[PDB]
C-alpha cells in the first residue's frame, strides 16, 4: 500500500506552536510527500512564492534519509479554481507548453512526479468540453513522461490526479476508464463531505452513510464514493483514499440537539492556529476535547464528533483512521493520502499521542516500512 502525505506551503506561517516546516517531516512516515501547490504562469508550472524553492529543497532532501521516499508537486486546489486549467487545456499549443514546463520543473527541483488537482473540469465554471480535454491532457502528459524516461534512461515521473468525492462532480468532470489508463494514482477526495452550509451537523469523512442521510446525501461517505469510482472503471489499486487530518465546525441552533443531522446556524469560530471558520486541525480538536468537549462515537458512520455549548465538530481520530485503514485493505485499494499532514499532531504536544498520531496509525496498519528505514 501507499501512504501519501500532503505538506502545504502556508503551514509554516501559522503561530510558531502550529507552524510546520517540510524539513521537519519524519522521512520514514510516508511513502510519498506531496507539496501542496505550484502555481501557473503563461501556461507553465511555476512556484506560488519564491520562498517555495527553499521548501522544495528541504522536502526533497528528506529522500537522502529515506531512499525509497517519493515526492510529488501538486498544482491547483480549491482556491486556485478551474480557470487557469481551462485556458491551458484549450489548445494543443498550450498543453505542450505546460507539459514541457512540468518535465523541466520537476527534474530541476528533484520531484518524482506531478499531482494534478484541478478543482474541477466540468464544474465551477469549467465547461463540459473540459471533461474530454482534461483526459486528453492526462494522456499527453503520460506519453511525454514515458518518452522522457526512455530518452534519459531514468525512472519515469509519476502522474497522479485528485478525483472528486461528490457524485455529480465526478460525472461532469472525469472520464474514469481513460484517466485510470494514464494515471499512476487517483487521490479520491473523500473529505469535506458535509459542511455548515447544509444547515445541519454532518461528518467530514464518514466511512458509511448515516441512517439520517437521504437522497444524494446517502452517497456522501467513503464506501459509496469509492464504490462509484470502481463501478465506473477505476483500477482499485490506483485508488488512494483521502484521510483528513482535520474536522469541520458548526454552531448548533439548540445546544440540546447535538446528534448527527441536528439543526445548525453557521460555521464555528476559527481555530487559534489554522484560522479558518468552519475548520479545526486534528491538533486543535484535541485542545477542544482537553478543555471539556463531550466526545461521542458515531458507530453508523464510524467517526467521532464532539460538542461544547453550541459548538459541534465532526472529525477523524485514531479509531476512525484504524477502521478506515482496515476497510481500505479489505477493498483492495491502493492506499491512503493524509490531507494535510501539517494538521496532524506533528509535535505530539496537543494530543499526547506521540508524533503524528493519525498518520502513524496508517503507517502501522498499512504496513509501511521502507528498506532504508
Amino acid at each position: 500500500y501507499q501512504l501519501m502525505c500532503y505538506y502545504t506551503s502556508w503551514a509554516k506561517d501559522r503561530p510558531i506552536e502550529g507552524s510546520f516546516k517540510p524539513g521537519n517531516i519524519d522521512p520514514c512516515l510516508c511513502t510519498h510527500l506531496i507539496y501542496a501547490f505550484a502555481g501557473m504562469q503563461n501556461n507553465e508550472i511555476t512556484y506560488t512564492h519564491e520562498q517555495d524553492l527553499r521548501d522544495y529543497e528541504a522536502l526533497n532532501g528528506l529522500k537522502d534519509k529515506n531512499t525509497e521516499l517519493k515526492t510529488l508537486l501538486a498544482i491547483g486546489g480549491w482556491k486556485f479554481g478551474p480557470a487557469p486549467f481551462s485556458a491551458m487545456v484549450s489548445t494543443p499549443q498550450n498543453r505542450q507548453i505546460f507539459i514541457q514546463s512540468v518535465i523541466r520543473f520537476l527534474r530541476q527541483y528533484n520531484f518524482d512526479g506531478l499531482n494534478l488537482d484541478w478543482q474541477y473540469p466540468g464544474s465551477r465554471g469549467s465547461p463540459p468540453k473540459d471533461k474530454h480535454l482534461f483526459s486528453v491532457l492526462v494522456k499527453e502528459m503520460r506519453k511525454a513522461f514515458e518518452e522522457e524516461s526512455v530518452e534519459k534512461d531514468i525512472p519515469r515521473l509519476l502522474l497522479t490526479s485528485t478525483g472528486a468525492g461528490i457524485i455529480d462532480v465526478i460525472k461532469s468532470g472525469y472520464k474514469i476508464p481513460e484517466l485510470s489508463q494514464s494515471l499512476d494514482y487517483i487521490q479520491v477526495m473523500t473529505y469535506d463531505l458535509h459542511d455548515p452550509k447544509d444547515g445541519y451537523t454532518g461528518e467530514n469523512s464518514p466511512l458509511y452513510k448515516s441512517p439520517y442521510d437521504i437522497g444524494k446525501s446517502a452517497d456522501l461517505n467513503v464506501d459509496s464514493i469509492i464504490s462509484y469510482w470502481k463501478d465506473h472503471g477505476a483500477a482499485s489499486e490506483k485508488l488512494i483514499v483521502g484521510f483528513p487530518a482535520y474536522g469541520h465546525t458548526f454552531i448548533l441552533s439548540d445546544p440540546s440537539k447535538t446528534g448527527i443531522g441536528a439543526p445548525t446556524i453557521s460555521t464555528g469560530p476559527p481555530g487559534k492556529y489554522t484560522d479558518e471558520s468552519g475548520l479545526l486541525a486534528y491538533y486543535e480538536v484535541c485542545t477542544f476535547l482537553n478543555e471539556g468537549a463531550t466526545e461521542v462515537w458515531d458507530a453508523p458512520q464510524e467517526v467521532p464528533y464532539a460538542y461544547q455549548g453550541n459548538e459541534w465538530v465532526g472529525y477523524d481520530n485514531v479509531r476512525s483512521f484504524k477502521l478506515k485503514a482496515q476497510w481500505l485493505k479489505d477493498n483492495n485499494l491502493g492506499g491512503a493520502v493524509v490531507w494535510p499532514l501539517d494538521m496532524d499532531d506533528f509535535s505530539g504536544s496537543f494530543c499526547h499521542q506521540r508524533h503524528f498520531p493519525l498518520t502513524s496509525t496508517l503507517k502501522g496498519d498499512l504496513n509501511i516500512h521502507s528498506a532504508s528505514c
